[PDB]
């Protein structure tokens, strides 16, 4: 069991080879997480850079969610990757990386229907269907959510094209590789759940249907920036900005056989406690993915070094990414390694970058 934690966390010091085109130092990930600290035209900060740069130690460093696309902005200050300027901030961001003895990939984002037409000039928010979440934009003055429009079929077109755009501009800016944002209730989560997918084309209706929006930009950014530097978050179990619905699961169970063709640098679980059993997938979310997936598996969500060590030893998972103890602790990897006391995190911390 995880909460029988041992002594020793040696393992998430291991060497792991993701593929033939990358190796890992250690098992570590940062996990992905928006800081809303871009600058106004959604560049990269030399700040941003300094705060990548700080957490180097990791195996790997996801970035933030980085929009692909004007009408993907959800929240203030999220960075873009879709201008030249943009690129040539995120280009500092891994120079510094790298010459720190880092890697990094960038997490591209696509809100769907948790857009806010407050950032792009009162446009549509577009969505699988015309089905509204409940309230407003966390942290602004009352940006109330809004119906989005439903997509057509030529409006899907202009978004793969788009995350493909998008992977080839990552790779001029010199990521490592690419974290598409398919989980947490975002545009490509939500093709994958009936709350938000009510289609009746070829993407809604069926679990072939409501994961082909998924397969179809996977593919395109493998054909762009290849397979090795291609991976996935996905979100089986909903919880953000997402309706449970009983028929979710067999829509997974079609998708992940699917995405193991593809042979992906690696699938992220997208949760906040992976402790959590959801009762549609039959347990946690590692662990129906786990069950349903065999290669490369990132967890995630509110494990500790020991336990997240612990899964790791009994086969749950492959990498830990970890969020707030890197925003609580920039030197996360150190202090572990160290058996170094850690400091908790709590949400008053977001309003530093550090
Ligand atoms: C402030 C904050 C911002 C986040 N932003 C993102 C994001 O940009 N992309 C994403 O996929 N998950 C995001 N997450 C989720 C984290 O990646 C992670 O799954 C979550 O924090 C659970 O891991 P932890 O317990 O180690 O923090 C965010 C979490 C927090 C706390
Ligand atoms: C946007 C990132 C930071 C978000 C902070 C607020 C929390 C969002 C995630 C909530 C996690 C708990 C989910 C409750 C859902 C029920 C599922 C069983």
């Amino acid at each position: 069991t995880i909460e029988n934690t041992v002594n020793s966390v040696e393992n998430l010091f291991d060497t792991y080879k993701l593929n033939d085109t990358i190796t890992l130092k250690n098992r570590i990930l940062m996990a992905p997480l928006t800081r809303c600290m871009a600058d106004a035209n959604l560049v990269p900060t030399d700040d941003m850079v300094a705060y990548y740069a700080r957490r180097a130690e990791a195996g790997l460093i996801i970035s933030e969610a980085t929009i692909i696309r004007p009408d993907a902005q959800g929240y203030p200050n999220t960075p873009g990757i879709f201008t030249q300027a943009q690129i040539a901030g995120w280009r500092k961001v891994t120079d510094a990386v790298h010459a720190n003895g880092g890697k990094i990939f960038v997490q591209l984002w696509h809100t769907g229907r948790v857009a806010h037409p407050h950032f792009f000039g009162g446009g549509d928010v577009l969505a699988p269907s015309a089905q509204k979440i409940e309230g407003s934009v966390p942290r602004m003055r009352e940006l109330t959510y809004v119906t989005p429009k439903a997509v057509t079929v030529e409006d899907i077109q202009g978004l793969v094209r788009d995350y493909a755009k998008a992977a080839e501009n990552v790779i001029e800016a010199g990521f490592d590789g690419v974290e598409i944002h398919g989980a947490n209730g975002y545009l490509i989560d939500q093709f994958l759940h009936h709350d938000s997918n009510r289609r009746t084309d070829e993407y809604g209706g069926t679990p072939v249907n409501m994961s082909r929006f998924a397969l179809e930009v996977v593919d395109a950014i493998i054909a762009r920036i290849g397979h090795d530097r291609t991976g996935l978050r996905i979100s089986p179990g909903a919880y953000f900005n997402m309706a449970s619905d009983s028929r979710d699961r067999v829509v997974f169970d079609y998708l992940l056989p699917e995405l193991e063709k593809r042979d992906l640098a690696f699938v992220h679980i997208g949760i906040f406690d992976d402790s959590i059993e959801f009762d549609y997938l039959g347990g946690t979310a590692s662990s129906y993915v786990r069950a349903h997936y065999g290669k490369t598996l990132v967890g995630v969500g509110s494990y500790s070094a020991e336990t997240a060590s612990k899964a790791i030893a009994e086969d749950k998972f492959d990498l830990i990414a970890i969020g707030r103890p890197f925003i609580a602790n920039p030197d996360y990897v150190a202090k572990v390694r160290n058996s170094e006391e850690l400091v908790a995190y709590s949400d008053e911390m977001l309003a530093s970058l550090i």
